[PDB]
């Protein structure tokens, strides 16, 4: 029965947990567990919902065991999205997000890629996979992730939301479903267009009262945290991007063995292809997204300087390879 | 006094001997003898060097009696490496290998693991064995194999190279020594790095004239044939891998009785440990090796599809055991 969640951003930002340079690749298994628990603890959701910390840790374990050992879409990617969501909500959402929606964003971020196998939605649709048949080609993977999120959560020993009442769980369920389904890259352009129209009209007006407009912002922020590669230091940008390229190469190899069409961008398997793909992805997807995001939330415009520094680095790598490839001609 | 060995790959590939599905475990003792003789006969080395077939058969017998009844490193493993070497040379080497080097590759492949006792080089060095003292910790087993190869060969009734002149035997001896010594797994990474640099420069250029570069390729090919497990049908992959695991388990048992350190990968003695070890060995050793090999010799890239099929099979086995082990937690 509160107006907004119990958060003071400046106390939260003073913690050693608050660092935009966080990279799960440099953390051990026990370190990642501590990060997830610390996010829940420092955001006060454990005490606000009387969360059994034995169920929280059991739920965390069950979440990790349902992620697969993929190069990119793995348990460390989930923790990266959880931690980045914690950074984004602390920066801009402290005064309109509710307590239940805050708990929902933490669960959704950690659960958003459950049981990923390093294959894209196009593979499932083209191969007519069992998952594609279940979901009738509609956001196949994201529907699968959200389903397993609740199958794991509603289990008795992992029920971290056991103390929520009917109305609170209904809102938590709606927030998790909408935010995970909006991690589908096929819905990126629609959210970008709506953000542009909102920015044309001056911006968001009283988010604490407009429930549907507040949910849109939460979906926008989780999608932002999902694309964490270009907003991290370049060493983090390069290691994760090289891991995604490995998944792309494995899919093309599987698609050829199954006589399925492949997209030409996924075929590149060297450093020059990596840099060229990152330049295009940043110039046409990430940068226009954060330009609209920084206009609605100017506190986040420092991310544009991180995106530009990484973009300048990838262009230096591409220029070196092109300078070596032009001499053949 | 020839430019290259007298071989036409397409005539050779039409023989019933040419089959990548060959497995020595399914052959009788007399069948294996016939396979070894047929390799020598069909490659024309018997007539090219006027080989006394009574000495060839006596040499074959003496080779077999110097192999021990190990689960993996036995006489059938030697025939597997001989036959796989015959497949590899027929596929890619017909136009640069010389007649003497061809005969040397057949002898080296059959002799490459002589008097193996199912124990690794690390055991000899750690136990300060007599063999480790003889060879000053340098490629202990491989030096031992090559020594016995010539002790068996230079015997009068087994001298299959009696008709070679001085220059031809000197090259044959150099090829056998270098190729057997390069079966030392401790030299795998160095050969992989050189193959990567050669592939960066466009590939091998006129191997028929560069003697040292041609010897490197022969060493690369014999090492390829030594690791025949992942490039065979899965039933062959599993039976031989289970035999190697038995040797690993026997060594750890011997090392504990002698108060010697043991590597943790050798302790696994069940099917789940077998699958986990094969996935790691294929992902980090075999697959990167054949990716470089297929880039220098694209005719061999079908082996990558065999490696992937076996890798997918081992991952299905590991997933079943993990799905049964995660429910305890
Ligand atoms: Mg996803
Ligand atoms: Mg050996
Ligand atoms: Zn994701
Ligand atoms: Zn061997």
């Amino acid at each position: 029965k509160g107006h907004s969640a119990a958060m003071d951003a400046e106390k939260l930002a003073a913690s050693s947990l608050f660092t935009w340079d966080f990279d799960a690749l440099d953390k051990s298994d026990e370190d990642l567990t501590a990060v997830c628990v610390r996010v829940f603890q420092e955001l006060h959701v454990i005490e606000q919902f009387n969360i059994d910390e034995k169920k929280l840790r059991k739920w965390l374990q069950k979440v990790r065991t349902q992620y697969n050992k993929n190069p990119f879409h793995n348990w460390r990617h989930a923790v990266m999205v959880l931690h980045t969501t914690y950074l984004l909500l602390t920066s801009v959402a402290t005064e309109f997000i509710t307590e239940v929606e805050l708990l929902a964003m933490l669960i959704a971020a950690l659960s958003h890629d459950l049981d990923h196998n390093g294959l894209t939605n196009a593979f499932h649709i083209n191969s007519r996979s069992e998952l594609a048949l279940v979901y009738n080609d509609q956001s196949v993977l994201e529907n699968h992730h959200s389903h397993l999120a609740f199958e794991i959560l509603l289990e008795k020993g992992c029920n971290v939301v056991e103390n929520l009442d009917e109305d609170e769980f209904k809102r938590l369920r709606a927030v998790i479903i909408n935010c995970i389904l909006n991690t589908d890259m096929a819905t990126h352009h629609t959210k970008l267009s709506k953000m542009e129209e909102v920015n044309r009209l001056g911006g968001f007006i009283n988010l604490a009262e407009n429930n549907d407009q507040r949910l849109f912002v939460l979906a926008v922020l989780l999608h932002t945290a999902d694309l964490h590669n270009p907003i991290k230091p370049f060493e983090s940008n390069k290691r994760w991007s090289a891991r995604l390229q490995k998944e792309f190469n494995n899919q093309v190899e599987l698609e050829a063995k199954m006589n399925l069409p492949s997209l030409p961008f996924m075929r590149g398997n060297d450093e020059e292809s990596l840099a060229k793909g990152e330049i295009g992805f940043i110039n046409f997807v990430v940068k226009p997204w954060h330009q609209q995001l920084s206009q609605a939330f100017p506190k986040l415009d420092f991310l544009l300087d991180t995106i530009d520094a990484n973009l300048a680095e990838w262009k230096a790598i591409a220029e070196s390879y092109r300078q070596m490839q032009e001499n053949l001609y």
